[PDB]
RNA sequence: GGUCUGGGCGCAGCGCAAGCUGACGGUACAGGCC
């Protein structure tokens, strides 16, 4: 892995978390 | 309407050296498919 990979990745979960807090 | 991957740039912090990092930027950028 790399920083933006974890970037990248945790981006997604972050947002992607973003949507079922959010909803 | 949805899902999956990640690469490099800036700034900041720590050190005899070397070396890493930030639910930061970036809700940014890129590509593919149903």
């Amino acid at each position: 892995d790399t920083r933006q990979a974890r970037r990248n990745r945790r981006r997604r979960w972050r947002e992607r978390q973003r949507a079922a807090a959010a909803r």
